[PDB]
């Protein structure tokens, strides 16, 4: 059973701007997703400070980067607080409507796409490099769900019957044909060292056979 939703007009406009604008500095997508993961890890850590049972779904707080050249996917896994179904539908837990409004004024007032994260909509920079994005998520207060969009104005949400996650979020980037450099180990290492050197959680770059 799959539910199909329309993006809010303002979010559809944000996504088409990211996809259509000529902008060479695409590598910032990874900084933005890692920062989102760090934010989600901060949230579950804070909750566990007064309620240790919040970590019964997993004590380890970490970020994994998993390239797969056969599937042409880059997966960013974190064990953060995760998202409920309501969070997923409500623009993946963001205030994307007002964030987009602010972001798009900044773009006409000088800024560039790389500054997207300051407006709370950094997730959508995934469409700089991905033709399709799948988000698998598990929050302590809900079931495991899969969100998916190839842009084009709609997304789907379904109950996820795949591998149970315990707690957290998995962003699966189905990369564009000309963006496979972000599956190469030395390119990912360079980007993490350049933009994410001070993230306070272990970032593990998986290797392939
Ligand atoms: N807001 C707004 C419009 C805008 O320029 N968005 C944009 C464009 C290219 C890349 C990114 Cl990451 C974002």
């Amino acid at each position: 059973e799959v539910e199909t939703f329309a993006f809010q007009a303002e979010i559809a406009q944000l996504m088409s701007l990211i996809i259509n604008t000529f902008y060479s500095n695409k590598e910032i997508f990874l900084r933005e997703l890692i920062s989102n993961s760090s934010d989600a890890l901060d949230k579950i850590r804070y909750e566990s400070l007064t309620d240790p049972s919040k970590l019964d779904s997993g004590k380890e707080l970490h970020i994994n980067l998993i390239p797969n050249k056969q599937d042409r996917t880059l997966t960013i896994v974190d064990t953060g607080i995760g998202m409920t179904k309501a969070d997923l539908i409500n623009n993946l837990g963001t205030i994307a409507k007002s964030g987009t409004k602010a972001f798009m004024e900044a773009l006409q007032a000088g800024a560039d796409i790389s500054m997207i994260g300051q407006f709370g909509v950094g997730f959508y920079s995934a469409y700089l490099v991905a033709e399709k994005v799948t988000v698998i998520t598990k929050h302590n207060d809900d079931e495991q769900y899969a969100w998916e969009s190839s842009a084009g104005g709609s997304f789907t949400v379904r109950t996820d019957t795949g591998e149970p996650m315990g707690r957290g979020t998995k962003v699966i980037l189905h990369l564009k044909e000309d963006q496979t450099e972000y599956l190469e180990e030395r390119r990912i290492k360079e980007i993490v060292k350049k933009h994410s050197q001070f993230i306070g959680y272990p970032i593990t770059l998986f290797v392939e056979k």
